[PDB]
């Protein structure tokens, strides 16, 4: 049973993507809508994020919306996206989620400076906290044998109280091109948060997600100040994971960021390891961060 879309009140757009936009709605004396699937709080409207399949959506990308439903339906954790509701037995087609205030976590990360017209600074133990959220979701992801193939910062979400989630907005943004690498005819990948042999074989695991937690636990610390290998070129960080697979000690690294301490460092190289079996799974890695 849908959720009843004339309870939903459009107020603005957030974004847009592939296969349907992202809508800023407020729903009027919620209280009866309450369920295990919708909480609430309770400024007495509630907000919620709406994305909508607009009418000259192609047939596929209607199929895509479908799937996302479906995919999203799978999800049950408290740092991971949620769906609150859909509306799909008529026109138009809904996706209903919280409304996550603080945006992306890398707009947020990057508007602010870490602790020494306001100033929006934040503490190193909150960018950790930041970072345990995401390993425990991500333990949850992995728990569901679910590989999310594109974690990083430009894909979190940022609430109140610097509560975190984990979703996907796809390879489509133009805000976050640069982050991906287009050959014609092949997907889109996201060279430079993949593991070596992802990019050497283009099969993605749990174990490659936990790489890309190394990258993404990396831009957090570098409070997203720079792209991941920014002075090298595509074609360099393909070559990169060249030097992983021989094995000679010349393949490279990201560097240390200033707000990182060495130990925290080890952790992220350890993400880095050349052997799959020998990375940290998210268990550890969220345990170590959150103790
Ligand atoms: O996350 C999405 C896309 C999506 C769908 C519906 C609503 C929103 C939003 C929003 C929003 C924006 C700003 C502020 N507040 C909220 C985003 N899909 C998706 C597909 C597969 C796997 C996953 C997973 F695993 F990463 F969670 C996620």
């Amino acid at each position: 049973v849908d959720f009843p879309r004339s309870r939903l009140r459009f107020k603005e757009k957030l974004g847009e993507g592939q296969f349907g936009e992202v809508h800023l709605c407020e729903v009027d004396s919620p209280q009866d809508l309450v369920s295990l699937d919708f909480p609430l709080n309770v400024g007495h409207p509630l907000l919620v994020a709406v994305k909508i399949l607009r009418p000259d959506a192609t047939k596929n990308a209607r199929n895509d919306f479908l799937k996302e439903v479906k995919i999203m339906s799978r999800l049950k954790d408290p740092n991971i996206i949620r769906l609150l509701g859909v509306c799909v037995q008529d026109d138009p087609l809904c996706m209903i989620t919280d409304y996550m205030e603080n945006g992306d976590l890398n707009q947020f990360l990057s508007a602010h400076q870490l602790e020494d017209p306001g100033d929006p600074t934040i503490s190193y133990p909150m960018l950790l906290h930041v970072a345990a959220q995401i390993a425990s979701g991500m333990r949850y992801l992995a728990t569901l044998n679910f590989v999310h193939r594109d974690l990083a910062t430009r894909n979190c979400l940022v609430g109140e109280n610097f509560t975190i989630k984990i979703a996907d907005f796809g390879m489509s943004r133009n805000l976050y091109a640069g982050d991906y690498y287009r050959v014609q005819g092949r997907a889109v990948l996201p060279i430079r948060w993949m593991a070596w042999e992802c990019i050497l074989m283009g099969k993605f695991t749990t174990a490659s997600d936990v790489w890309a937690f190394g990258v993404t636990l990396w831009e957090v610390l570098m409070l997203c100040r720079a792209q991941p290998f920014g002075q090298l070129t595509d074609e360099q960080v393909i070559e990169n994971a060249g030097e992983f697979f021989r094995d000679q000690g010349r393949q490279v690294y990201l560097s240390r960021p200033p707000a990182c301490p060495q130990g925290l460092y080890e952790l992220m190289l350890r993400c880095w390891s050349r052997e799959s079996e020998q990375r940290p799974p998210f268990s550890q890695l969220h345990r170590f961060l959150a103790e």
